[PDB]
């Protein structure tokens, strides 16, 4: 898709078979879900944002589809106020901003 | 340009006739700089994100020079750890994602 900025860019995203949505976020290093179940143990890892630093659940090797795209990645799993879809999947995807 | 994300998207932006640099952000509904002077009056604001929310001074009507083009639009600024450039500046430049 090509899509404008005048709404959130939201997406379709299937994260480990969930069917969720999430913002994409040229600004976000990471991938962060809220309350998605991934199955397993899990890392604990540091995201910093605006207003502070958080501490969350790193889940590795976690299938994600976009727009026909199927990846692996990583995703963060924590109180982020939005999903977020961050560079590192973006790249995955050949995502890219124009203009 | 077409930006590709394997880095950080930074720009570089005058704005208060100084140039600046900012990451492009279409997670950022608005633009933020840190430490920057701007004449009109503002209005105090509130912006949230990961970790908590941070205050700001709302500037209306500012002008930025970005790429070759004068937008003017809403400016805020405050002690956010990156300049930021939001959806409402990149709106008017016509930026969209590609994926
Ligand atoms: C640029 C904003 C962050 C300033 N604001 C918040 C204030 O905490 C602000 C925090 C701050 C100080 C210095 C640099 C950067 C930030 N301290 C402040 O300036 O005092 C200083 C000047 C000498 O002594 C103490 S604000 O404009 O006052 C305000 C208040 C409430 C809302 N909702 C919105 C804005
Ligand atoms: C969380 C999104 C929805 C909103 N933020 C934009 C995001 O792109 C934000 C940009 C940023 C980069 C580095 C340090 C600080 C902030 N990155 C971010 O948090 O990266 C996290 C999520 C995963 O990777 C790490 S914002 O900064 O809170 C924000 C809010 C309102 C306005 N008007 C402008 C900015
Ligand atoms: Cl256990
Ligand atoms: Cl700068």
């Amino acid at each position: 898709p090509q899509i404008t900025l005048w709404k959130r860019p939201f997406v379709t995203v299937k994260v480990g078979g969930q069917l969720k949505e999430a913002l994409l976020d040229t600004g976000a290093d990471n991938t962060i879900f809220e309350d998605i179940n991934l199955p397993g143990r899990w890392k604990p890892k540091m995201v910093g944002g605006i207003g502070g630093f958080l501490k969350v659940r790193e889940y590795d090797q976690v299938p994600i589809e976009i727009a026909g795209h199927k990846v692996i990645g990583t995703v963060l799993v924590g109180p982020t106020p939005v999903n977020v879809i961050g560079r590192d999947t973006m790249t995955q995807i050949g995502a890219t901003l124009n203009f």
